Parts: C-alpha cells; sequence; structure tokens
C-alpha cells in the first residue's frame, strides 16, 4: 500500500525555489544532511542516557556516506533516533517547527540558499542535486517506512520491508545527471573537510565495489 | 527554597573556556540568544497548530530586548514554549542534546567561539558578556521558575513569584563592567541588523525610561 500526500503549500513553494533558482554553490547539501544526521544522533544519545534500552536497536552512533556510480545515488545513513510514520509526514511534508516562512522572506532580502540550515529546512537542499529523494527510516516506536518525492507537490509513504535497518535514517539521493561529481571520492572528501570537519560522530565514506 | 546544582563537568569546562579564552568578537552572544528564542517560538507555534489551547497563556509570538543602564542588565524576552523545572535543570545544567563535546574538540582543531551555535550550546555565550545570568521561565505544564548562575561550577533553581510572565523565557544578562556597550541603542541595533535580520518573529528594542 502506497499513500500519496500533498506537501504543505509553503513547502512546495520552498522546494520550487530550491529547484528553480540559479545557484551554483550546490555542495552545501551534504553539510545540511550531515547536520541533520548529527542532530538525530544527539537525540538518541540523549534519550539513551535515561533509558539505555533505546540502544537495543543498535549501540553504534555514526554516519555513513555511500556513493554508487552504477545507480547514480549518494546515500547518507545515520543511526540516529529515526522517524515514526507521523514524524515523516509532519517533518518532511509540513512547515512543522521549521523557519520555512522566514527563509523564503530572507531570500528576498539578501539571504542566499547556503543559509538554508539556519532556518531548519536544510533537508530540502537535497533537491539542489537530486531529482528524487527516498528516505528510509526506523524509529524505536514504529515500523520501518520509506518516504519518497520527486517534488512536483507530492510525496509518498509506504512500509519498507526486506532490508530492516535497526534504527535511524537513510537519505537516498537519486542524483541529477549533471551532478555526478558528488559520487567522486575526492569531491566528497573535499566537501566533508570543508563543511563537516567538526561533526561529533564518525563519518565513514564507503569505497565503491566497482 | 533555593536548590543548588552542579553543572555537568563538561558544561563547567565549556563555561570556563568561554570565560577565560581571549576572544574579542563577543557581540555574537546576542545572535545566539535570539536564535534560541526563535527556536522556542517555533516550538510553541508548532504545538499550537494541533492544540490551540497552548496559546491560552499568550497568543503573541515575539522577542523583546530590554536594556537597563541603571541595573546594568540586558534582558532577552521571548514568548516561546518556555521550560519546565526539569527542562531548566537538564537543558542548562547538562550536555543534554547539545554538541558540547564536539565544540570543545573543534576549538582545539581550528574552530572559534563564534561557531558555538552550530553545536547547540549558544546559550553559554551569554558568559562572554555577563558576570551572572538569570533565566526566568514559564512553560504551560509547570510553574514559573528562576535559574541563576555566576558560573563557578554551580547554578540555582527556585520558584519565581510576584511577576508572572504567562509563557516563555527571559534571559537576564547582568553585564560585566567593561561590556556596557551592549546597553547602547546604536550598538544593539547594529548587532541585530548584522546577525539577526532574518529572524521570523518581531524583535522590539525597548527604549530606556531614563
Amino acid at each position: 500500500e502506497v499513500e500519496t500526500f500533498a506537501f504543505q503549500a509553503e513547502i512546495a513553494q520552498l522546494m520550487s525555489l530550491i529547484i528553480n533558482t540559479f545557484y551554483s554553490n550546490k555542495e552545501i547539501f551534504l553539510r545540511e544532511l550531515i547536520s541533520n544526521s548529527s542532530d538525530a544522533l544527539d537525540k538518541i544519545r540523549y534519550e539513551s542516557l535515561t533509558d539505555p534500552s533505546k540502544l537495543d536497536s543498535g549501540k553504534e552512533l555514526h554516519i555513513n556516506l555511500i556513493p554508487n556510480k552504477q545507480d547514480r545515488t549518494l546515500t547518507i545513513v545515520d543511526t540516529g533516533i529515526g522517524m515514526t510514520k507521523a514524524d515523516l509526514i509532519n517533518n518532511l511534508g509540513t512547515i512543522a517547527k521549521s523557519g520555512t516562512k522566514a527563509f523564503m522572506e530572507a531570500l528576498q532580502a539578501g539571504a542566499d540558499i547556503s543559509m538554508i540550515g539556519q532556518f531548519g529546512v536544510g533537508f530540502y537542499s537535497a533537491y539542489l542535486v537530486a531529482e528524487k529523494v527516498t528516505v528510509i527510516t526506523k524509529h524505536n516506536d514504529d515500523e520501518q517506512y520509506a518516504w519518497e518525492s520527486s517534488a512536483g507537490g507530492s510525496f509518498t509513504v509506504r512500509t519498507d520491508t526486506g532490508e530492516p535497518m535497526g534504527r535511524g535514517t537513510k537519505v537516498i539521493l537519486h542524483l541529477k545527471e549533471d551532478q555526478t561529481e558528488y559520487l567522486e571520492e575526492r569531491r566528497i572528501k573535499e566537501i566533508v573537510k570543508k563543511h563537516s570537519q567538526f561533526i561529533g560522530y564518525p563519518i565513514t565514506l564507503f569505497v565503491e565495489k566497482e
């Protein structure tokens, strides 16, 4: 069963701005997704202080970067708190606690897209480089779910079976054809060193099997 | 009744670094406290979407900046979600969900104190300019409380009566004697325009009665 949902109007507008604005400094998407992973890891780390059974689904707190040139995907994996089904729908489909409104106003008043993370909407910078984004997630309190969107105003949610993750979130970026530089090891290493060198969790760049 | 608590060791260490490191760019404290206020406003805004009774304690979502040259205080007031007693003790007294550890490591690897907000500990930048900080707070689910610390490894919490706020948080900075520039209207206006010009809530700078 696949459920289709409309983005909240302001989120669809934000996504359209990210997709259609001429803006060359696209590499910041990775910093924003790594920052989201770090936040999710902080949350499960904190919850596990008062309740160590929260780590029964996996004690390791880390971030993996998985390029695949055959599938033309870059995957950002973390073992953070994950998202329930309700979290997916609210946090990726609506303004929720984000500064979506302030960001869209700021862009008309001198801000630029690289500041997206200051407004709590860094996730959508994925659409600087991805034609489609799939989010696989598992929270201790829910089953594993797959969220997906190629923008255009809607997203889908379905259960995800056959490859259980334990706990956390996988952001699968199906890259645009002209954005394959972000599958190159040297380029990923450069961007991680530039923007994500102070993250408090290990970031492992996987090697391609080819 | 006044309860005295020890900071978690890493928080005491962080505070000592902020107090003792030579670092002239102190003005960023205001951006960090305004950003915290904005986050707290986002939270009550979001909670009020599904439960409008959460705004029964005050519908206005705003940030006030109150300088007082006679008391040598700068107060940052917001009508955000506020903090319960437990929130005060956990969120100001311990690492909680913050990147305290990563920040202290980053400072030994090329980061500087102006990046404190990237690690979720921007509140403690108050000690760049304040000898003592008092936090008055009211959450819908608890009574009004006053947290206070002059650093030195401890903080106090007591109930706060006689001036009920309704809902939110007041950060009262008892400024160091050489930091009174931050009570000057021109200086506050300059710093707000420099670092907090894209905040999505009204920021009102109060005029002094003197």
